[PDB]
């Protein structure tokens, strides 16, 4: 039952969609705010079709009254929600399942202050007596936003979904839409997909028992941190995470499953942000969670950084089996130019450990790495060197020397000797620790592919989940050789 | 050990027969004149009549 679910919500968008090209991630948005009491809020130019989808979604419904209104400056409550005799709201907006209110940034006092009771308490002041009102959809659509100390801004911290909208940008997206034949005013949508009044009411009971698991609530428990500690960051009060939570609830109950999935975090990046200051620090700190704490990207990689350093811990210890003896050469030459291994060295950029660790620029290090380009010129000319600090840093000036059994002798600030010596060609502690680090990536590569066909998540974001998966274990494959 | 609570949020629709109770003198049982405690949610937007 549950799994069928999800065949009849990804078949009801798709006959939604007929004549609207990339208008995908703005059908699906407003199909789960109609199936679950939220609203949704449009942003862009006027001509992109942000009136359509307004009544659209009333072909969804089996009994659903469209309203459109156009909020002006000198726009009086008589107009939109009825005028008075005890007042006749005969189709207006107390008896509307879906309602559209364009330009809400620019209508009178009046209507403002009405508004906030319609959505808290789905009510109309009907003269004495009060009537509920069945609205199961709230969109509004505008072009400017609002000023930031204003009476407009109670109306938009109580929208949770906040869509930018704009025009097409694909070429080949752009013809066929440019010869579209479809009626935008027919019904497109088969009866057999339409729901009823009943399925409406008992999916509201079913939104709020969704079991909420204790790692999928981990990531609002760090990201909530990271939006407060920045002063760029937008104010997202407590009454905006609680209605996140009823579209996080109902996003996995129509995809087929019983629980929150953690792929379902990536419909936060049209809520939290209000201005364009906000579009690109909301979709940039959920871009790093989606990539980083979510499927334990960044949870692997510094779990993997500890393996590396154990690793070159254990080569450092057991240093004293391979030496590094440095072979002579003849010819004639003033000075005594000394020759590398032939075929035993071949790398450019390879490490050389040391037995005791030194004090090089006030820092500890375990491992040189040199160049085999400069190398060769100080073995055989001389004069001075160069070579960064434990793989990292810029190449600093040691005082490297010859010494009288062919080694390589570095001296620090104490006149120390220490003898250098080349890694040998994995110990099992490593390999212990480096098979239970991938067994992890594993399983959770295998919980991606399994919830990543929901109908509310967007195409372009799959691209950037798959390949952040992969970079940590491609990163923890090259350990391993 | 004798407390009676009172959640009510006020709103803009608010008339004072609902707040303290209406008329028939006053039917105000379990309301504001005989409670303990009393909790208003949003007061900046009641009427000129329940503010007074
Ligand atoms: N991006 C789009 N893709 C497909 N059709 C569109 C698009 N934008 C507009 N249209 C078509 O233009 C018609 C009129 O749209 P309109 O209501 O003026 O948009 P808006 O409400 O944004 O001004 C609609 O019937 C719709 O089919």
């Amino acid at each position: 039952h549950p799994h069928l679910l999800a065949e009849r919500i990804s078949r009801l968008s798709s006959s939604l969609e007929k004549g609207l090209y990339e208008r995908s991630h703005a059908i699906r948005l407003c199909l789960l705010a109609a199936l679950s009491g939220e609203s949704v809020f449009l942003l862009g130019p006027p001509g992109i079709a942000k009136s359509l989808i307004a009544r659209r979604l009333k072909f969804a419904f089996q009994n659903a009254r469209a309203f459109e209104y156009l909020m002006t400056r000198f726009s009086t409550p008589e107009e939109v929600f009825g005028p008075l005799s005890e007042r006749l709201t005969s189709g207006y907006l107390p008896e509307a399942e879906i309602v559209f209110l364009d330009e809400i940034w620019k209508a009178g006092p009046a209507i403002l202050n009405t508004l906030l009771t319609a959505i808290n308490e789905r009510q109309f002041r009907n003269g004495a007596h009060v009537e509920k009102i069945p609205m199961r959809l709230l969109v509004a659509a505008s072009n400017e936003l609002p000023e930031a100390d204003s009476s407009l801004e109670a109306l938009y911290d109580r929208m949770l979904i906040r869509l930018w909208l704009d025009k097409v940008q694909d070429k080949a997206n752009f013809r066929s839409m440019l010869t579209s034949q479809q009626d935008e005013n027919d019904n497109p949508v088969p009866d057999a997909l339409q729901v009823t009044d009943e399925e409406y009411e008992r999916w509201q009971k079913e939104i709020g028992e969704i079991t909420l698991p204790d790692h999928v609530f981990e990531l609002i428990f760090m990201l909530r941190q990271q939006l407060d500690k920045l002063p760029d960051a937008p104010y997202v009060s407590d009454r905006r995470w609680k209605k996140a939570i009823r579209l996080l609830q109902a996003s996995a109950f129509f995809s087929g499953r019983s629980a929150v999935a953690p792929v379902d975090l990536i419909l936060l990046k049209d809520c939290l942000w209000y201005d364009a200051q906000s579009l690109n620090l909301i979709q940039q700190q959920i871009d790093v969670l989606m990539t980083g704490h979510a499927w334990q990207q960044q949870g692997m990689l510094t779990r993997l950084g500890a393996i590396v350093q154990r690793h070159l811990q254990l080569q450092q210890q057991q240093s004293d089996k391979t030496a590094l003896t440095v072979i002579r050469l003849g010819g004639i030459f003033s000075r005594r130019q000394q020759y590398q291994l032939p075929v035993n060295v071949t790398a450019s950029t390879l490490t050389l450990l040391l037995q005791k660790p030194l004090k090089l620029h006030d820092m500890e290090v375990v491992h040189i790495s040199f160049e085999r380009s400069a190398l060769e010129q100080w073995l055989s000319k001389g004069g001075e060197i160069r070579g960064k600090l434990n793989g990292i840093g810029f190449a600093q000036k040691l005082n490297l020397e010859v010494d009288s059994a062919q080694h390589l002798v570095v001296r620090d600030v104490s006149l120390q000797g220490s003898t250098l010596a080349l890694p040998g060609s994995l110990p099992g502690e490593i390999k212990q620790q480096l098979e239970e680090l991938e067994s992890d990536w594993r399983k959770q590569h295998a919980l991606f592919s399994e919830q990543q066909k929901c109908l509310f998540i967007p195409g372009d974001w799959l691209g950037r989940i798959e390949a952040s998966l992969q970079d940590v274990g491609a990163q923890i494959r090259q350990a391993q050789q």
